[PDB]
């Protein structure tokens, strides 16, 4: 307290800190529509066919000495296909081995394939022509039935809010498979067991809103919403559709079920690493600030303690009286007091410090004065996630792949039907 | 205030809190080089071949009675391959069915395959030998052309900062496919439409730096950098290369495009769950600390309010005067004041409290005194990510797979060419 | 200070803020058992077979004029299979081309395949019957050996804490492949080079514990544990097993190695986006609160500065004296003081302010009074992650796929063995 008076600077006033209105807003009870189908649908897959070798032996002289070979693949019709499913069995015609002479014609009798009921059956590539001056016939049948699964994809229109369940091939393209008409594709016959069925559900959900477009401080740049402890982006108010589900705030190749790459995982991993280090930086940046503030509160204490001998005791929550030596340093002595002071008189005529009989009140029943707000933080439990299969994993498509492969193998091992 | 004097402890001084210099540093304007190619490159894929059955019938007696079968796969040359691409068509020779007698030799006339232009064509495995004392020839042609895509992989050397675009097979290995020479592989002929072209881009980017090696408190253990609202690790100052892009702060199997596993997803999911719970713990740990501090500030208030009757009013931002009963408890009365006091005199001779005519100043124009720093938090918008296809999804490789399969099927259905 | 006395409200007391006991607890030195096997195991894969065409030519008259074709696939036995591995070679019988007449019987001599040692070998589908009144024999051999890899899966029982290493097929099912018995599957013979071996490791690890079930405030709803700078969920105290490793706090299709989808990646991406915006909201929500608190500390300052002229100087850490004009506004003058005051006397009789020779102490050696706690934040380094291959990538299964394909191709190109 010895100062140059000829240098008074001012007038001054303490700069209060900016209280910024939050750009991220929590909105409760946001109305949301969920539309969902079965992950996969039951598809009846059936195939049929025969390999035939009709031959005639007139010796080397005859131009009619030949072995005509055919491998017909047949379609299976709606009613048969259904029957096949019900029965977990498929129907073929009779196996004709070495039917020669006048029996050469058993071959042309049945081209639908009737009378044999098997679990399944594969061709045998049988052929012979060792009956001189005669025709020889061999005709082997193949057969297969499966009620397999194929992946659904739900889709809804923002125009009309109408939805449809698409059935996808191994590559993510929808395919025309219906309940009323058999589809013939990849050498096979396909029909739906069930008309594809969906369902809607209405909810009120908690959404985090973000308004960080400086030009449009009211435009909502991102919205994250809690659907059953799982987070979703619903910023765009178009229908949001993936796999078997569609969500909204009240035909080309689909792509979500494509196989993901290790490389994109690793980037998500780096993003996670980043988030962790981002958490640490900001937490510590906040830590440091508070500590600075804490220390200001210290400078406050030492100053006001020179007048208030019992303050340090209060702060430490233990009754002790302080005696200062400098502004900086001080001493402590133990104390304990009669705490039952509930009125403010005894035989009163301005008695105690800070100056303490209607001007004489008992304060047993008093109320808390709220001069502060507590902050409340919103960090809900998350992580109820679903994993979906890639589109190349459909049980139905591998079934189709299997019979295709089985045919390839049997049709290259020639058999003698004698 | 009744204390044991014989127990003075000290001298004491209030322990200030450690202000830790931040280990995570933000560095602005970090110079960065981006090198990028097309995700995929256009590859002309062409294939050709014939199946031939040259037979002679001299009866069972003749050892020369035989059916010689061959299936040649041919190479397609640079110029033809280009022509094929331009024309979306491929060229084959004439289809020879049942050419016997003196026409047996049509077979050997054309082995290049000229004169027929088709969109594409598959073999027919035709054969016969029913012309006694004569040779019989059948020769069927196959044909295919596609200008498909195959995935690029960029690579740069830290030595010399030279880059190259590699074209990968379905397994992630580079393959020698050039603009000047046709590559013959997997029974097919391949050439590039275009010389592989890249491009560079220089940027200044914001990077988060981390120095958490206790032994080397200056070594930078991790660096995360913002490239167009997407986060990258550039701690190592080697070239960072994935898929079609390379980044740097100014031949074996590649691996990023391998298919990722559900299991590694789930771990990333658990890491996310962890981060969320890590956020909650630390936020609340900070919450609690501040509340403790807030309550200290309360003990301060009650003490200094015994001298300052208008303080509580100021804090609550409403004019009220306080009267204390104990140290703890107090009463309130309403007030409102004339706020236009801009000088500090009236007819002044030490008038108001705290003691308030050159010693008499008007303070209309005053300045804010900055005794505090605001903290500033760095949490930029992220999430502009790219997804890449797995290496088994290249349109070009499935084309090659397709023709391979088509050949397999046709070469096991024998036809009679009579 | 002019107030309506007829409206005293009270008695009041300042509401302290709730200090909430943390629901997320850090527990150190949690005992954990790790069990681990090799990622993959060495599997000896061997295959063998022949294609035979035994024919007889008695002319068109003879019913015995026929070409009997067979393609046997053989099993390879334990000892041979081992020998094959050691030698990187496989054994076949002699190639018989056009052995006719009395040599027709070379065909039936050797059906095991002995005497030829090759790196590998493929069939040639050779056949002829151009020797009148004689049998003709052709028999070609195929051969293949690989010591390939197949993926391990570790599994442990909570009952008995016994573990086993399973060897998986391309679809994630375990297969019965042992050291003592050859397995015959997919037209091939398989045996283990090595008995499958695991190993255990005990650690003490730091775990984050969470108790957020309101009904059971002691139940531990989630536990995240650090295993070598990588985070794991060990809430459930069952064995946790994925791929080749099992962890615990002291046969159907396995699924972790299935291919993950782009769609599930994108959701993880949205979760990350969410976390970032969640970090920002909460950080800023905390920022705002502190600033409010900071400003309270300002109202405190101005009040107590009216009594303490040197306080503002202390806070700003520079010696200056304050003179007030209103309650709000003030002026500053420069100062600097003799700081060596280490006793509290000179020629003392109640000298300085706040009232400052055994009642006369030197304070060179004083101690810091801890009236505060620093908070300590726990954000450990993470991100030592492992990536695993999908189950369709096993070198051993593609080897099996390869020979299968090679056979398909050779068995549809007929050759004349004359
Ligand atoms: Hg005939
Ligand atoms: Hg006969
Ligand atoms: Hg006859
Ligand atoms: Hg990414
Ligand atoms: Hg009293
Ligand atoms: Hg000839
Ligand atoms: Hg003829
Ligand atoms: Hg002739
Ligand atoms: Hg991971
Ligand atoms: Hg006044
Ligand atoms: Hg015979
Ligand atoms: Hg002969
Ligand atoms: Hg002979
Ligand atoms: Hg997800
Ligand atoms: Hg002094």
């Amino acid at each position: 307290e010895h100062c140059n008076a000829q240098m008074k600077t001012g007038p001054y006033k303490i700069k209060n800190l900016d209280i910024t209105p939050p750009k991220e807003t929590l909105q409760k009870d946001v109305e949301i529509t969920i539309v969902e189908t079965d992950y996969n649908e039951n598809v009846i897959i059936g195939y049929k066919g025969y390999y035939q070798a009709y031959a005639y032996n007139g010796g080397s002289l005859d131009p009619n000495t030949r072995v005509e070979e055919t491998m017909k693949t047949l379609n299976v019709g709606k009613e048969d296909l259904l029957m096949w499913s019900i029965r977990q069995q498929c129907e073929v015609g009779e196996e004709l081995i070495d039917r020669w002479g006048s029996d050469s014609d058993d071959c042309f009798r049945d081209n639908e394939g009737r009378g044999q009921w098997v679990k399944g059956k594969e061709l045998v590539k049988r052929q012979n022509n060792n009956h001189f001056a005669h025709h020889t016939c061999n005709k082997s049948w193949r057969c297969g039935i499966s009620t397999s699964k194929m992946y659904s994809r739900l889709e809804c229109q923002d125009d009309t809010d109408e939805c449809q369940v698409y059935i996808l091939d191994a590559e993510g393209n929808p395919i025309n498979v219906t309940v009323d008409t058999v589809l013939h594709r990849d050498g096979v016959s396909m029909i739906l067991k069930q008309k594809s069925t969906f369902t809607t559900r209405q909810i009120k959900a908690a959404c985090l809103l973000i308004k960080d477009d400086k030009n449009n401080p009211e435009s909502v740049t991102r919205e994250h919403c809690l659907i059953d402890n799982d987070i979703y982006d619903l910023s765009k108010n178009t229908w949001n559709c993936k796999f078997n589900r569609c969500i909204k705030r009240k035909r080309a190749k689909y792509t979500e079920g494509d196989t993901a790459t290790k490389g994109d995982l690793m980037h998500i991993q780096e993003e996670l690493m980043y988030e962790n280090d981002l958490l640490k930086m900001n937490i510590e940046l906040m830590h440091a600030h508070i500590n600075k503030l804490n220390n200001m509160l210290h400078d406050l204490i030492v100053s006001v303690a020179k007048v208030d001998e019992r303050l340090i005791g209060n702060l430490m929550n233990n009754s002790v009286s302080s005696t200062f030596l400098s502004d900086d340093t001080f001493l402590l002595m133990p104390c304990t007091n009669p705490p039952a002071h509930t009125s403010n008189c005894y035989n009163n005529s301005i008695y105690k410090e800070g100056r303490w009989s209607s001007q004489c009140i008992d304060f047993s029943n008093y109320k808390e004065l709220a001069i502060d707000d507590d902050v409340e933080f919103w960090i809900p439990t998350i992580g109820n996630t679903t994993y979906h299969d890639s589109w190349k994993d459909a049980s139905g498509w591998s079934f189709i792949a299997q019979q295709k492969s089985n045919l390839i193998t049997t049709m290259e091992n020639t058999k003698f039907g004698g």
